[PDB]
């Protein structure tokens, strides 16, 4: 149970963070200006990239404020294997157009901890 | 062992129905009408204090979810100790009717893990 | 180890794609069709043993979620012995099908907690 290593891609990225010592996730943040109008989902970019932890998944989790405004989070399973720029699915299911500014708060990262079983096919159970 | 306070005697107490349940059902102790393409907070009237190294979600039932009821947000903090309220999203087609004592969701407790993050040159 | 039972000959091998996968793959048993706005239980004719302390999360293929495709419901708990369930949403614009044996999901096994419950009047 060691550092997790992240890599900020350009100079807009924002270091992830927990609000609270006691807080689920780590905030990740829109590193680019978008505008999602009612009804359609936007693909948001960090410009974060981590190397996972092990016998581990990043859940994108959704923030509560954006949830009770109608903002849901789509896919959101980032693999303990991926090293690429982490990106965030808002959907916008509020009804008038969502803006995303630079620096804005988007979701939070939770490491949630996972076993990797090996399956076996039976007969019956 | 996960203390909990009754904010009303409206709550119901959490249960668990069985040793392979998922964890634990949560009822609304309010009346509620959510049309469809709404999104509705539930309260429960349910506050507690969270195990170490978890997070509560307020996790679907099956059932509701085939009738186009979505779970909203639901992620339960260590350390939140407020009214714990589940966003019910109707995604149905017809007005979904919330009463007092209904089941509403089941409360997942989810083990995860609070690394230190390090800010690298680059990772590989 | 988990022990998983086919129910046809047309449930394919719940697979990981890679050592640092996530989930395994679920597929489609069978032949669907979900108009925009709706849902579709999807059947695998996969039933399974879950290991305990845990609950598979039918988890997001994040390729079908930028065309709009989400997961509804997705708890397996340790004590469902029966055929695994997909709930597909489309929230896309457009007609989704669906090919017996195409990659619907990922199955996560999620570790978790079964703390006993006191009630308090004050925490
Ligand atoms: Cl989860």
């Amino acid at each position: 149970n060691s550092p997790v290593r992240f890599v900020k891609e350009t100079n807009r990225a924002k270091s992830p963070t927990r609000q609270s010592p006691g807080a689920a996730g780590y905030d990740l943040y829109s590193a680019y200006d978008y505008t999602i109008p009612p009804g359609e989902r936007q693909l948001i970019k960090t410009d974060i990239s981590m190397s996972m932890p092990k016998f581990c998944y990043g859940r994108i989790a959704p923030r509560s404020g954006l949830s009770l405004k109608g903002i849901d989070i789509g896919g959101g399973v980032i693999d303990e294997d991926y090293r690429g720029n982490i990106g965030v699915i808002l959907i916008n299911n509020g009804k008038c157009t969502f803006n995303v500014n630079t620096g804005d708060r988007i979701a939070q990262l939770i490491y949630q901890r996972i076993y990797y079983p090996e399956l076996e096919e039976v007969q019956s159970l």
